[PDB]
């Protein structure tokens, strides 16, 4: 009623009453430069933020960081984990395949690309969907990667209907308020990878500010901005809650409004820096809406009892993780001689659209924080402070609040995966002990051969039954690899026209790796 506001003002007016007096100061009475930077922060980078409520959080998140969990039942759980797994129960992965197929189709399925992280580490200041691995034929972004994923499930989803309708899977592109305008450029520069405009969506997460521990005060990096920090992947609630502009020009709504809208049953998240994400995964989807599930997690077995991964426990009925500087944790089942604590977060869910918005009700009064404390660099000299994180997994407490009544079995389910075929982050530069994109690209390359392989051996039983027999000899006594362009191939289908020539090279003259892409790459 009294008209707008300049951002200043609205600042101004975000940071009165908030026990966080110096920064109000700064805003009112800095110089031009300062008071602009300020606004531009908490307006941009800091969007939706609620100042009183953190030092609520920060109070809480403290006391908490100064013995309930139990594992998943053994056998409770939905385990496909490897190839003798799989293929005791290929009938109904193929039967839930399909389930995840008609809700492609059908244009409810979301995939959110957690995509605030920069490439810095990897020595690229650039944001991380725009890196290249080395090592590929291709030479293709993490970010175009992703998108030929979803335009390959979106036709397997339409060659399996007969439908005259597209299916469209909605991008949801989680970018930082820093990194979102050269995001959206990339994008655009780019054609969107193949997707069409429409169905991509950008949106800014917030950042959390830092505080000094003993008196509670945020801290300054300098006159002109405060010292805040990537939230982790609980920020996804805010962002979505954001509101956008809507249409002719209506009051501004969510893009969790504008999903629901569209009629998005199940938004899938992960982050971009993964390089063997499944992308709109049919199974993970079909497995979903047939346990009637509001949220299903990806988890791997550990690597051994001290990889220092979170894992899935469940405490006085309420799903969460624990992370390795937490945990009876290194206990091995009798039984199996396999650790009793086994489903290791990989940061890869899938949530209903309900959840998502119960979640982000949910979360605007939720306090439990995981707070570290940290050296941080400030234009006065280091400083020691406090940081808050919150991740998806913190909200998992509330996902039988969406039904009413609950479920008997409750509406949380773990699918338990395959590490080599699903999980490939790339997060430290070429040289380093883990996590580089040489490892992701190994595992990459290691699967894509699988795929091939088993191909070779089903036309074994047109090409010459025998051609086929030698050529996967020759795959075999060569260590011959394949790499395989995901508009070819998203899960070892559609290589039988491919076969003429991957024999003929491999009789021929094998290159060390195969390359499989589409003629119109
Ligand atoms: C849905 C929602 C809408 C607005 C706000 C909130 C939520 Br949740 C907050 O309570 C929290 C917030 O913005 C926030 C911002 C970044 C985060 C984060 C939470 O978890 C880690 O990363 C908040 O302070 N404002």
């Amino acid at each position: 009623p009294l008209g707008s506001m300049s951002d200043r003002d609205v600042c101004i007016q975000r940071l009165t009453g908030a026990n966080q007096d110096h920064i109000l100061t700064a805003l009112e009475h800095g110089s031009e430069a300062e008071r602009a930077s300020l606004t531009a922060q908490i307006t941009n980078e800091l969007a939706g933020v609620d100042f009183r409520h953190f030092n609520d959080v920060l109070r809480e998140s403290l006391e908490i960081s100064k013995s309930l969990a139990e594992p998943p039942a053994k056998d409770s759980f939905f385990d496909i984990s490897s190839v003798d797994r799989r293929r005791g129960q290929a009938k109904r992965i193929k039967n839930l395949e399909a389930v995840g197929y008609k809700a492609i189709q059908k244009g409810q399925i979301a995939f959110l690309i957690l995509a605030g992280g920069s490439g810095t580490r990897l020595g690229f200041d650039k944001p991380k969907g725009f890196f290249t691995c080395d090592g590929l034929q291709q030479r293709k972004s993490l970010f175009m990667m992703h998108c030929e994923k979803i335009r390959r499930r979106q036709e397997i989803a339409e060659s399996i209907s007969g439908s005259g309708r597209k299916a469209r899977v909605q991008l949801l592109v989680m970018t930082s308020g820093q990194n979102d305008a050269e995001t959206q450029r990339f994008f655009e520069e780019n054609s969107y990878f193949g997707l069409e405009r429409e169905q991509v969506h950008f949106f800014a997460q917030s950042s959390v500010p830092c505080y000094d521990e003993n008196t509670g005060r945020i801290i300054m990096e300098n006159r002109g901005r405060i010292c805040a920090a990537p939230g982790g992947n609980g920020a996804v609630f805010a962002a979505l809650a954001a509101p956008r502009a809507t249409k002719t020009l209506q009051v501004k709504e969510s893009l969790l409004q504008h999903l629901r809208k569209l009629g998005i049953a199940y938004v899938q998240i992960g982050n971009i820096d993964n390089l063997l994400a499944n992308v709109a995964d049919p199974v993970f989807i079909g497995y979903a809406i047939e346990e009637e599930a509001h949220v299903v997690v990806k988890t791997c077995p550990k690597r051994g009892p001290d990889e220092r991964v979170g894992v899935f426990v469940r405490a006085s009925g309420k799903w969460g993780v624990v992370e390795y500087t937490e945990i009876r944790a290194k206990e091995i089942d009798d039984a199996t001689g396999e650790l009793k604590f086994n489903c290791a977060n990989i940061s890869s869910n899938l949530c209903s659209l309900h959840f998502m918005s119960l979640a982000a009700e949910r979360m605007k009064s939720f306090t439990q924080y995981h707070a570290a404390r940290k050296k941080i660099p400030t234009i006065k000299g280091p400083v020691m402070g406090i940081k808050l994180e919150a991740f998806l997994f913190d909200l998992f407490r509330f996902v039988d609040e969406c039904d009413h009544p609950p479920k008997d079995s409750g509406a949380f389910r773990i699918m338990q995966v395959d590490r080599d075929d699903e999980f490939g982050p790339v997060k430290n530069a070429d040289g380093a002990a883990s996590d580089t994109p040489a490892d992701a690209v190994r595992l990459l390359l290691s699967q894509h051969t699988r795929w091939l392989i088993t191909a070779l051996e089903t036309a074994a039983m047109g090409v010459d039954v025998t051609e086929a027999k030698e050529a996967v000899a020759v795959m075999r006594s060569c260590s011959i690899k394949a790499e395989i362009s995901p508009l070819v191939s998203v899960g070892g289908e559609g290589l039988r026209q491919h076969l003429p020539r991957v024999i003929h090279q491999l009789l021929r003259n094998p290159p060390p790796v195969i390359f499989i892409r589409r003629d119109d790459e």
